[PDB]
């Protein structure tokens, strides 16, 4: 159920690919100046108790147009069926100096659907 | 660099390779929790980072299962290396495990992890 | 604005009194066995260009019945307007022994609203 | 134990009185221009078998000399002992627009210590 498109309500796409061995990987975009490399895993092998799928990725904001010295990370699960979600939550951080860590990262959710 | 072996506060270690084209493939031991052996870890990392002394973006992450076992879990660290006298990367990190959707408001787990060359 | 009676998206309750100079009082339930005493502070002179304001609380779940022996801290804003909201962020911290305190905290967020 | 004077490693002081009521009481200096209001919960009757004390506090970054629109609620836990600390994660959330929103709350940790 997750390989795919993906989409969030801030329009974001995301094209994803789950290989065999919990490998995740594809491309976000926001036109090519706006699409990202991902690249994640997911557990391959879940309960059937219920339960959601575990998965995670990755996004650095630098492709060959554009560096935002950043990358956020997303973790969260996977939850099929007829309404198909992908639950996350996030941090992105910031390449920032020594003085200003303490606020290089931002958190916060995000829902994806398939519609 | 970013690429070595490097080890957490709590004796876990990371061995990463960082490619050229922003890649970072490795393995990741935890000493930690429902961990056994190695796992598989992937993620992304500035290539180009900035020259003002600002620290080099990067984040992976691990889903926790391997041949031995599986903790139907992943966990993504957010961070950035620092280089220099010590060289270290200060991360955040989130923990998600699978539940039902009854419990999906305690699936996740918080936590900060600072990783460097020499063990502790 | 902030002051009255909130609900989240599971069904927990949220009265609070917002003060003069930026106290938070209240109570969080979700009978008498689930009543727990809040406190916070938010902006009290937020800014006019329609921004929310910005506020915390907190809750340690002790009450004469029970003890969870834990903590919750909400941090968001308020949303005034069309549907009044409180968008949060929060972190529950359990007591543990330092060799699990790997595992302490969980984060989450919620939304609140009058209905 | 908690009642007291307490340092993080970055110059900031936490003056906080701890009420057999399980409230937090008390002062947050980065000057009486950099002087917040403090509020917050601990477990009045924690474990006694080596497990912290849970709790909370939120500063609103308020005073009558300046406002930074945002508030930083922390949540952690007290460890006693020879070297006595208090661990915490917190969140700091700004007033934004709506469509800021998303990039409104930051997330850290702080220690803090007797010395």
């Amino acid at each position: 159920g997750i390989t795919g498109t993906w989409y969030n309500q801030l329009g974001s796409t995301f094209i994803v690919t789950a290989g065999a061995d919990g490998a995740l990987t594809g491309t976000y975009e926001s036109n090519a100046e706006s699409r990202y490399v991902l690249t994640g895993r997911y557990d391959s092998a879940p309960a059937t108790d219920g339960s959601g799928t575990a998965l995670g990725w990755t996004v650095a904001w630098k492709n060959n147009y554009r560096n935002a010295h950043s990358a956020t990370t997303w973790s969260g699960q996977y939850v099929g069926g007829a309404e198909a979600r992908i639950n996350t939550q996030w941090l992105l951080t910031s390449g920032t100096t020594e003085a200003n860590a303490f606020k290089s990262t931002l958190v916060g959710h995000d829902t994806f659907t398939k519609v």
